[PDB]
């Protein structure tokens, strides 16, 4: 027994003139998936007919055994081909599977019987359990189309009403050729389950498998051994092995020459055959055999349905998962004229559904309820990545007068990338401690307005407010939808845990008037309890532990370790992140120029207002933008605040005192001039009068007045100036019998009240300090009419804490102020030690509303 080609064995004179028309013909009904595989001992052809055994014969499914060198191999891609030359795709597709890395079906992809070649599944081991979902899927698709085109029950019934005289879709058997599946048992065992349940109902379902391993044990045939009815029997191993597929130890004797093996099925003898080959050549009196087949094959016939997709490898971009993105008129970059464009909807990446046999894009319903975004993954993970996708991605189908982007970067410094974009305002990184403070304050404006002004005027919700806007004849607030962003949720608890409590409340109550969260950290337990429940849409990554994960634990742990992008999805399904591109590019190597040209691309093509920056603490503040005396009263405006820059008012008629420490050149000879000033433009010099304690003279500007009663630029014209005052406000000391009215009235004396300004006061509290005589009525500064204003300089202030002037002063729980200084002098005042600050700003400390960092306004000349 020589070798023979399958082109003789199905009659076929010229191989390199096939006619697909003329070998898809229709078969008689034993005809049907049945094909030769090779020559028995007298010379006839060996058919096997894998028809169910009411049919036909040999049953509906079988199992084939060989070690390496028997052909094992070979036989199956004679087998798959011959059928592939005697049946259509439309009535015949394949499944081809092999566990190992083999190369049996390397070239099957041109045939359009071939619905996927799964190859080697012992590296990347979950995809077996993809597989089986892949499959399982196929297997209820089949019967529910058999329970909905009419009610049948099986493929037969359905296939021939269809070609009796009804108007049907084709519906194929599907052979699936399992290779290596001991070995894939032995992996996964769980995967027995699925061979069963074809045994069970491939033959009404039209599905037909072929189990082939190199080598078997009994074990695995456990409640198979049944469903498999033809066994091939190629050179075993062992004599044990070829018992268990064929009862006799037969096919261990066979030759060391490949192609010989047995067939046996039911009670009916065994068939020693030597199989056909299709990987050589032909002659006459180079190229295989089934390279020139499949090239004249390939091409034809209807493509099948595709039961196996793409394992998420590489990740899509955003122009991928959305239509056509075009420069539209008065409304920038994006999909114009789309149904779901500003519709608070963001596509992110996109979600495998094996069972389903589809592959879904992932989509966010931040319309509300759901609107606050949380992202969690260990490092290095594909956080920075995925928040940028989101802004880019709601960018994309928003106006930066829809929405707004303020952005915490704690991961990384990649959002900076997007700093140009219109629909973002500001991206603070970790070093800019000032503008991460007022981009919080920013927001936490923005809300209590909008808590305000939307009961005011008539808008019951957010999304009225949008409707409004949407008319166009609506300005509002100027913001649309605001998303504060933040890379790293620990880094921000940590460096700023006032920012915690602070972005926590606008979470809380932030999605009804438009103001969403987006955060992002390492683990979900970084989130506090309190938090971590008002992310409504969370997006889980892969974790550091498994466990500690907000859909499945167990899930989690399958998500691959080292693969950026991947995820689980809300319904508990494995995803990848999109890439923030819009140029195809698919590559991350190369996703640095693709976001820069994307932003490029967004920003040219808006011409509109951007969105609105976040305000800050001036460098140098007018004292001209502070409120006027006709506006504030008696009231002495000083600066703003950093919390939502509003005025700091000093009122001399609730404390009396006021005390400044900063550096050489803060600001403190300016913030002097600027509260004297204050004085001259709310009192009469009847109502109240200056006195003047400047040795370096810096206050000569606003010593000119009529309220000026004495000026001291030297030690002994100084303590002059404290006698005459001393015995001044002695005089206007509360008699003891008086009435708590005269008291609270200061009836018993009259006259203008004393406001004594000393400037540099380090220099006056030498070993005889002038001021020390007055330390005494400090106390009863306020049932008479004394006022003092002090500023000392940085060094050494900490231990002049004790003086007792300056020791009283704070202890009566005066206002005060520190500005730059240094950590050595210690609490000088409030609960904030000094530190390295900016000219005219400092800490503004009163015994309401405490410690408070102000902005001092400059006042020229
Ligand atoms: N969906 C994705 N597809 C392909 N590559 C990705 C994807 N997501 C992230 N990457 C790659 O992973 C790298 C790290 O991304 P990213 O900075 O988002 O992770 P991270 O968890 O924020 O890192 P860190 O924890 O250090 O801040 C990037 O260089 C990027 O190229
Ligand atoms: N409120 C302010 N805002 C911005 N800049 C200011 C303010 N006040 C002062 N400056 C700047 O600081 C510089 C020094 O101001 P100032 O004379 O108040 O310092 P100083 O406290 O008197 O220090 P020194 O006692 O060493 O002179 C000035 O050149 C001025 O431009
Ligand atoms: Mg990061
Ligand atoms: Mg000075």
């Amino acid at each position: 027994s020589a070798n023979m080609t399958l082109t003789s064995l199905l009659h076929i004179d010229n191989p390199y003139n096939l006619d697909p028309a003329v070998l898809w013909r229709p078969r008689p009904q034993r005809n049907r998936l049945r094909v030769p595989i090779g020559l028995d001992a007298d010379g006839r052809p060996l058919e096997l007919d894998i028809k169910e055994s009411a049919q036909g014969g040999m049953g509906p499914h079988g199992l084939c055994i060989g070690a390496t060198g028997s052909g094992k191999s070979e036989l199956l891609r004679t087998l798959v081909l011959a059928l592939a030359m005697t049946h259509s795709p439309e009535v015949l597709n394949f499944v081809l599977v092999d566990f190992k890395g083999g190369a049996t079906f390397l070239g099957m992809e041109g045939l359009r019987h071939v619905s996927a070649i799964i190859t080697n599944l012992e590296e990347e081991l979950p995809l077996v359990d993809r597989m089986y979902d892949a499959l399982h899927g196929e297997m209820v698709r089949r019967q529910e189309h058999l329970r909905h085109s009419g009610n049948y029950a099986s493929l037969r019934d359905y296939e021939k009403a269809r070609m009796e005289g009804a108007p049907l879709p084709p519906m194929p058997t599907l052979f699936i050729v399992l290779d290596e599946f001991s070995e894939l048992l032995s992996a996964k065992p769980d995967f027995a389950e699925l061979f069963v349940m074809i045994g069970r109902l491939g033959r009404s379902l039209g599905v037909h498998l072929l189990l082939a391993s190199q080598r078997l044990e009994e074990g695995k045939l456990r409640g198979l051994d049944t469903h498999l009815s033809y066994r091939i029997g190629l050179r075993t191993f062992s004599a044990m092995e070829s018992r268990v597929v064929l009862g006799v130890p037969d096919a261990y004797e066979l030759p060391p020459s490949p192609g010989n093996g047995y067939l046996k099925f039911a009670t009916e003898p065994l068939v020693r055959f030597k199989a056909a080959y299709v990987s050589g050549p032909v002659d006459e009196e180079s190229e295989s055999l089934f390279d020139v087949v499949v090239r004249q094959l390939a091409g034809h016939g209807p493509e099948p349905h595709q039961i196996w997709l793409p394992p998420l490898d590489v990740p899509p971009t955003l122009d991928e998962l959305l239509p056509p993105l075009s420069p539209s008129a008065a409304h920038g970059y994006t999909a114009d004229g789309w149904e779901w464009r500003g519709r608070l909807h963001a596509v992110v990446g996109l979600v495998d559904r094996p069972f389903d046999q589809r592959r879904d894009p992932y989509w966010l319903d931040l319309s509300g309820g759901a609107g606050h975004v949380g992202v969690a993954g260990g490092p290095q993970t594909g956080k920075s990545t995925m928040l940028r996708t989101l802004i880019t991605s709601l960018a994309l189908l928003h106006t930066p007068q829809e929405v707004q982007f303020y952005c915490l970067d704690f991961g990384g410094g990649t959002l900076a990338g997007l700093a140009e974009l219109p629909h973002v305002g500001s991206v603070a990184t970790r070093l800019d401690a000032d503008r991460i403070r007022r981009t919080v304050a920013e927001v936490s404006a923005l809300l209590e307005q909008r808590e305000q002004e939307f009961t005011e005027r008539g808008i019951d919700s957010m999304a009225t407010y949008r409707r409004l806007r949407a008319t166009g004849e609506y300005a509002g607030d100027g913001f649309g939808d605001v998303f504060l962003v933040v890379d790293n949720w620990l880094t921000l608890r940590q460096d700023y845990e006032a920012l915690e409590d602070s972005i926590t409340q606008l979470a809380a109550r932030g999605l009804g008037y438009g103001i969403h969260v987006v955060l992002s950290s390492n683990k979900w337990s970084e989130f506090r309890t309190s938090i971590r429940d008002l992310l409504g849409t969370k997006l889980e990554l892969r974790l550091g532990d498994p466990y500690e994960s907000e859909v499945d634990r167990k899930k989690a742990a399958n998500v691959p370790e080292n693969r950026p992008g991947r995820g689980l999805t809300r319904d508990g399904y494995h995803f990848l992140t999109a890439l923030p591109r819009i140029d195809g590019d698919t590559s991350a190597e190369t996703l640095t120029e693709g976001i820069a040209t994307t932003v490029k691309t967004i920003r040219e093509a808006w011409h509109g207002p951007t969105a609105p920056p976040v305000r800050m603490l001036p460098n140098v503040l007018p004292a001209a933008q502070l409120p006027s005396a006709a506006e504030s009263g008696t009231r002495i405006p000083i600066g703003i605040d950093e919390d939502s820059l509003s005025p700091v008012y000093l009122d001399f008629n609730t404390d009396p005192h006021f005390l400044v420490f900063g550096d050489t050149e803060c600001g403190k000879s300016n913030l002097l001039r600027l509260i004297t000033a204050g004085i001259i433009e709310r009192y009469t010099p009847q109502q109240a009068r200056l006195i003047f304690i400047d040795y370096s003279r810096s206050l000569l500007d606003v010593a000119t007045t009529e309220h000026q009663i004495g000026y001291a630029a030297s030690s002994t014209a100084a303590s002059s100036l404290v006698r005459d005052i001393k015995g001044a406000m002695e005089a206007r000391l509360p008699p003891p019998d008086l009435t708590p009215e005269q008291l609270r009235s200061r009836s018993w004396w009259t006259g203008a009240e004393l406001f004594l300004v000393v400037d540099d006061y380090e220099m006056v509290a030498t070993s005889d300090n002038p001021l020390r005589p007055l330390a005494e009525l400090l106390p009863q500064a306020r049932d008479i009419g004394l006022h003092l204003i002090i500023a000392r300089s940085m060094g050494g202030a900490g231990r002049a804490l004790y003086e007792p002037i300056i020791q009283r002063i704070k202890e009566m729980a005066s206002p005060g102020l520190v500005m730059s200084g240094n950590k050595d002098e210690g609490i000088l005042l409030g609960n904030v030690k000094p530190h390295k600050l900016p000219q005219g700003r400092g800490y503004f400390v009163e015994r309401r509303s405490g410690t408070r960092l102000i902005q001092t306004a400059y006042r020229e000349s």
